């Protein structure tokens, strides 16, 4: 069983140290702390939360990070590293690369203005990547909300609370106008846009993600509070303010019967929505873990120990 006391004994200054780490990066890159929460939902989501994603290439599997949810999109890598590199210098061969993940989602959480709470830990380090898993676990943006069930019940995640809650995810963080482009310019093959995204916020998008424009630029997730952990994502939805289609999909789509109150309850309730999202990140945390002697304790994140 994961514990959050894993680490007590024998290195107990391990979030500390992760804290430190992301406090310093957020000075010069106020959007890190998104970014490794997101890293960490990608690890999850794939064999488990095992570092499989850390791992870069070699001639005998291929790097998650060339997936298409991954490459030219997923960040921060770098600063995985130097965490990596500081535990590892307080507390040698000790601490995995998938619970330092998990950690450093937490604490990016938190220092966002999100909810503190200690993370079950006792997770190792996969013995391999998985592209190919990549490319079919991790949902798009373009999901129909039955797609993206589908897509957590794939991983274990069976409950509606589980999706709308780490959805809250996007509460912060930057998300390409190639994401978009349907929604503002040609929605589902119509040439109109998404009928559920709010006209004066469609004005807005497509002044950021002209027709013809650069598809790389970035724009927030969240219109009301940009950078900070709250609730306001789902405020957002309710007035069909939702960026992403899958975004607006919990409390517009066909399907929604079951999501609308998720998404009502957490726009009405701090507590409810950090309550709820915590709750789903221990879950997420706990899919399909290496524990006790299976797998490594990998010394640097990016490769196998040999
Ligand atoms: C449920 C359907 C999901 C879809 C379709 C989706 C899609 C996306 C997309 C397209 C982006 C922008 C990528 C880019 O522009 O490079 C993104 C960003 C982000 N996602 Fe999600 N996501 C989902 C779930 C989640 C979950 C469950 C979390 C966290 C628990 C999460 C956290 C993030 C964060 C924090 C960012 C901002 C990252 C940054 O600024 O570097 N997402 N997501
Ligand atoms: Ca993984
Ligand atoms: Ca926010």
């Amino acid at each position: 069983q994961l514990t959050p006391t894993f680490y007590d004994n024998s290195c107990p200054n391990v979030s500390n140290i992760v804290r430190d780490t992301i406090v310093n990066e957020l000075r010069s890159d106020p959007r890190i702390a998104a970014s490794i929460l997101r890293l960490h939902f990608h690890d999850c989501f794939v064999n488990g939360c095992d570092a499989s994603i850390l791992l870069d290439n070699t001639t005998s599997f291929r790097t998650e990070k060339d997936a298409f949810g991954n490459a030219n999109s997923a960040r921060g890598f770098p600063v995985i590293d130097r965490m990596k590199a500081a535990v590892e210098s307080a507390c040698p061969r000790t601490v995995s690369c998938a619970d330092l993940l998990t950690i450093a989602a937490q604490q990016s959480v938190t220092l966002a203005g999100g909810p503190s709470w200690r993370v079950p830990l006792g997770r190792r380090d996969s013995l391999q990547a998985f592209l190919d898993l990549a490319n079919a676990n991790l949902p798009a943006p373009f999901f129909t909300l039955p797609q993206l069930k589908d897509s957590f019940r794939n991983v274990g995640l069976n409950r509606s609370s589980d999706l709308v809650a780490l959805y809250g995810g996007h509460t912060f963080g930057k998300n390409q106008c190639r994401f978009i482009m349907d929604r503002l310019y040609n929605f589902s093959n119509t040439g109109l846009p998404d009928p559920t995204l709010n006209t004066t916020y469609l004005q807005t998008l497509r002044g950021l993600c002209p027709l013809n424009g650069n598809l790389s630029a970035l724009v927030d997730f969240d219109l009301r509070t940009p950078t900070i952990f709250d609730n306001k994502y789902y405020v957002n939805l309710e007035e069909q303010k939702g960026l992403i289609q899958s975004d607006q999909e919990l409390f517009s789509s066909p399907n929604a019967t079951d999501t609308i109150p998720l998404v009502r309850s957490f726009a009405n309730s701090t507590q409810t929505f950090f309550n709820a999202f915590v709750e789903a990140m221990d879950r997420m945390g706990n899919i399909t873990p290496l524990t006790g002697t299976q797998g490594q304790i990998r010394l640097n994140c990016r490769v196998v120990n040999s």
